[PDB]
């Protein structure tokens, strides 16, 4: 179904979401003073 | 928590959720399966 | 000075990257009752300040 | 004048959460593929003005 090439795309994508997603916490705290335990429970509710 | 920071996390959470169904249109633009063939891979990752 | 498994992986992010400043400009201007052309320039021209 | 306050707000916002995620999308990238962040950067400085 999925390629060697379109698997190699996704699974970098993905990764790199996955940081992305991880940088916004530690951002957002720092930002927002919060600790990273709220703000993740934040976004895991909607 | 602050009133001016839901506005801080409910941007960035219509924000992220735009984001990620662009790149599920580009991603079936520049791989060529459907939208569909994606979002489903990108949940069974978890 | 690179490599080709290591300038693909930059040109993808390259092609993402920019396909997600067009998007959000877009959603943007649905957002903030402005056009595409404004926003496109207020941003990156603050890299002018 | 031509932009709200309450639109700069967002604007200003996205400016900063831009600039934050291109400097950590470079060390993930600096530590992935073994280059660092004065080549990944400028290999992106490169592409911008056309490649
Ligand atoms: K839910
Ligand atoms: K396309
Ligand atoms: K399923
Ligand atoms: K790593």
């Amino acid at each position: 179904e999925f390629s060697e090439e379109q698997k190699r795309t996704l699974d970098l994508l993905f990764l790199f979401d996955r940081r992305m997603t991880e940088e916004r916490r530690r951002w957002l705290s720092q930002r927002l003073g919060l600790n990273e335990e709220q703000i993740e429970r934040w976004f895991r509710r909607k």
